[PDB]
């Protein structure tokens, strides 16, 4: 009501396109803004890949311990963890943490390969009831975020529903659900995004994303002071290929939908 | 300099008092702004406490695995990790990680108690040649940040020199230095502060703080794309007791001093 008006006011001054999906698990209420429009996921896609590899680890005992070779030719555009291990190895646990907490694009490419390509991540999405998610490309081209391109996109509504099932639902075994939530809570990249819009007392696990067209994304599980968890997806994209990131817009969207 | 004009402009437009110390380890060059003025450290003091415990673990080789009791009465104002272990235990390693990466105030009180009180943190600072740093109080009163109050203060220059010795120098043993850097690089709270002012490709370990009078702090070790490491300290405080935190001022400061 006032929230829809305020989200429209924010978008109108933002210089881009804003998508919001909030799920309040206290009462299963939702706040949706362009929640059925497709947005480029960029690195928010890493949550689906890490979750798919967690699911694999329910049946392959010690999968997370399995060392994976990192070669110089594996490195892509953003490799803060992987570069230390070129001509060496990282475990699937280390690749999962590097992708989620550091947004390591080489780490994500090893998760994708472990799942049999982009289509294997999409198949996992389908298996947990997400019919909207699609991963089409590897890193780093999955972040081109070209307006109108359906590659590597989802909708705020579908991503909010998926994150709820992965982090609070029974899409994963209990140990795997706890590991995902532990990784998301240890994110290093999120303080300027959704978190920036919330009271300092609230606990957040999130995964950010960014790419071309100034695309600026965050998906978060939020444990508010004295309240049941929230799921929040904030996606934002701009019309110019070289636009700057707008994490402030995401913070503003989070303040609007949580202001009560 | 251009840099001096930019920092003076940032400070004046912020309404506050800004303290900046950059060390460039390529050539030991410095950028300095009010770098010898005292500022309330707030949670940036956690680095000295965690480093003091690391130093103790060089002679007490099992210390980081020691279980510490968390009682309900131990909980202070911000306990994101410790509240999960009330009526249980956490190891000194888990408490160091909680303090550094989550700014857990109950975890910091455990580190202070391990060192025999705020005096024990100050004694470690003096053992590594920091004659400026003082810790006077426990959490959460060490964050009051009252203008003119010398308690729980240091200077940007002294904290930058100290962070250099701890993370890049020989204040700690090689293992302990590596562990401190690993903890700082895994900080969850920093993406809106120094990091937000830097090129995305630069790797950062940092410790934020905030307290009374809108005090907003960050201390960081920076491995730039293709350059020798930097140490940067950005301290900020405001005249009004319940002023808003301003992490954007620290990001602006970081951009100004690194743009060259
Ligand atoms: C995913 O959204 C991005 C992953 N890493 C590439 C970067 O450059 C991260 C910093 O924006
Ligand atoms: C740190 O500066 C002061 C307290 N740390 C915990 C807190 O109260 C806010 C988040 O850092």
């Amino acid at each position: 009501a006032d929230v829809q008006q305020k989200l429209a006011e924010l978008e109108r001054q933002s210089g881009g396109r804003l998508g919001v999906a909030l799920i309040n698990t206290a009462d299963n209420s939702q706040i949706l803004y362009r929640a059925d429009e497709r947005f480029p996921m960029c690195s928010t896609s890493k949550v689906m890949a890490a979750a798919a590899v967690l699911k694999q680890s329910e049946t392959q005992k010690q999968l997370l311990n399995q060392p994976v070779e990192i070669k110089p030719a594996d490195l892509v555009n953003y490799n803060p963890i992987a570069e230390k291990h070129v001509n060496g190895t990282m475990t699937l646990a280390e690749l999962s943490a590097a992708a989620l907490q550091y947004s390591d694009n080489t780490a994500m490419n090893k998760l994708i390969a472990q799942l049999g390509g982009p289509g294997g991540v999409t198949a996992f999405a389908r298996a947990i009831g997400d019919e909207t998610f699609r991963l089409d490309r590897t890193e780093p081209t999955l972040n081109t975020a070209i307006p109108g391109d359906p590659r590597d996109t989802t909708t705020p509504r579908a991503m909010a529903q998926t994150l709820r099932q992965l982090t609070l639902g029974h899409a994963l075994g209990e140990t795997q659900r706890a590991q995902l939530v532990t990784w998301l809570k240890g994110n290093t990249t999120g303080a300027a995004s959704i978190r920036a819009g919330l009271p300092a007392s609230w606990v957040v696990g999130d995964k950010t994303g960014s790419g071309g067209y100034g695309t600026t994304n965050d998906i978060a599980v939020i444990w508010p002071k004295d309240r049941a968890p929230l799921i929040l997806v904030t996606y934002f994209t701009q019309p110019q290929p070289k636009a700057e990131s707008r994490r402030d817009v995401l913070a503003s969207a989070a303040k609007i939908v949580t202001d009560g």
